């Protein structure tokens, strides 16, 4: 089939969503694309180049709150941005894994620059605005990775018996699987945002 | 070589640290252990069972602040615990990946129960104490995964040219690679802990 960048990425995303990050092999991508391996290598050099492109395209497709609205508070922007990032990551199996360790792509420069500027315009030093943005990113990636991997593990083997659990852990387990992770994520997200606020408003006051 | 559980895990950890989570294959573990594959399968059924055991043992070896000190504040306990968790995860290549989606093991029940109880004794509802503990865990796992994957990506291919970067992003990149991620992690960690505190102390007050 077509091997423009768009369609290679399309197929890799499909493959990703079907078989997870382990399924993204040269061989399996070539088979999905209906091609021989040397054909694929002309287009895609290695798994890393593919993973980097997927990380970019997952956000291009499904990360729909990447810039602050007019007059938006930094708090509200981090909240909306985090929700959007999470949704984009959850779209595809192992999409959080695919993002890990990437650095913004040239295609994302204007966006991330605007994010960083926006933070600074709201009183954060570049460093502290970056640490806030990093923390939101890290938290969200962790939350998503734990949710997606847990679902994958369920499919492999069952949890161990309930009746040997201590009681708080037993409740906690009910709670965690009472949903897909959203409630815990949103609660943690508010904690994070408020802690950034405490740090910021403190200025040079001990806090 | 020896194929008690301890030594299987030892070898898998070595292999993990040498070749990362992709290197943990039946075949490569059997080769490290000096055995044929059917010998290994007697001991280790599948990659998941192995990954689960590694997640447990990485914390048994190197997670040395799992319980609160006498009279310790919940804040200080989450801080020390998070630092320790991070250190344990960073010990082995892809050790954060190995943890993802796991649930506490029977061997960890008394510890995690104590953690949950401790939170509740400090005024958190079980749910809110769990959300705090989850958030700390998620943040730490994200931070560690991004640090370790970034190091792995460096080895594969170089970052793109500096001179097309916008300036805040260029600075931010200097900052992020000014260290291994510790400074950003510690800063984010304080934000998280303080946000939990704001949430807790608020009681039924709008906050
Ligand atoms: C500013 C920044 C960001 C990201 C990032 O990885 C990063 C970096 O690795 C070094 C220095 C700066 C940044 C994000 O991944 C990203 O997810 C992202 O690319 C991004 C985006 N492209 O829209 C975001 O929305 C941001 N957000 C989840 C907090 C965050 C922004
Ligand atoms: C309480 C709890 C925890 C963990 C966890 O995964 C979990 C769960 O998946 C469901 C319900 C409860 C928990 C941790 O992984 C763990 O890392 C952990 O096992 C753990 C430990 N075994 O010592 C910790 O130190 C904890 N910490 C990093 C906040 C955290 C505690
Ligand atoms: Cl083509
Ligand atoms: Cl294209
Ligand atoms: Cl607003
Ligand atoms: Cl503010
Ligand atoms: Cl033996
Ligand atoms: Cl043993
Ligand atoms: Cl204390
Ligand atoms: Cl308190
Ligand atoms: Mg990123
Ligand atoms: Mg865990």
């Amino acid at each position: 089939s077509r091997l423009n960048r768009e369609s290679v990425i399309d197929a890799a995303l499909e493959l990703l969503n079907e078989t997870g990050i382990d399924g993204l092999t040269t061989r399996k991508l070539a088979q999905k694309l209906g091609i021989e391996q040397p054909t694929l290598y002309w287009h895609v050099k290695n798994k890393r180049a593919l993973l980097d492109a997927l990380a970019v395209e997952i956000l291009a497709r499904h990360h729909d709150y990447s810039l602050p609205a007019a007059g938006e508070s930094w708090q509200s922007f981090l909240r909306n941005n985090a929700m959007s990032f999470r949704r984009a990551l959850l779209r595809y199996r192992d999409g959080a894994k695919v993002h890990l360790g990437t650095r913004p792509d040239e295609k994302q420069y204007d966006t991330v620059e605007t994010q960083l500027r926006f933070m600074t315009e709201n009183g954060f030093s570049l460093r502290d605005g970056l640490y806030a943005i990093s923390a939101v990113s890290h938290f969200t990636l962790g939350a998503v990775l734990e949710q997606q991997e847990h679902t994958a593990a369920l499919t492999d083997r069952p949890a161990a018996p309930d009746e040997n659990l201590p009681p708080l852990l037993r409740e906690a387990l009910q709670i965690m699987d009472s949903d897909d992770g959203e409630q815990a994520f949103l609660h943690g997200l508010e904690s994070l945002i408020r802690g950034f606020e405490v740090q910021l408003t403190a200025l040079l006051q001990i806090v």
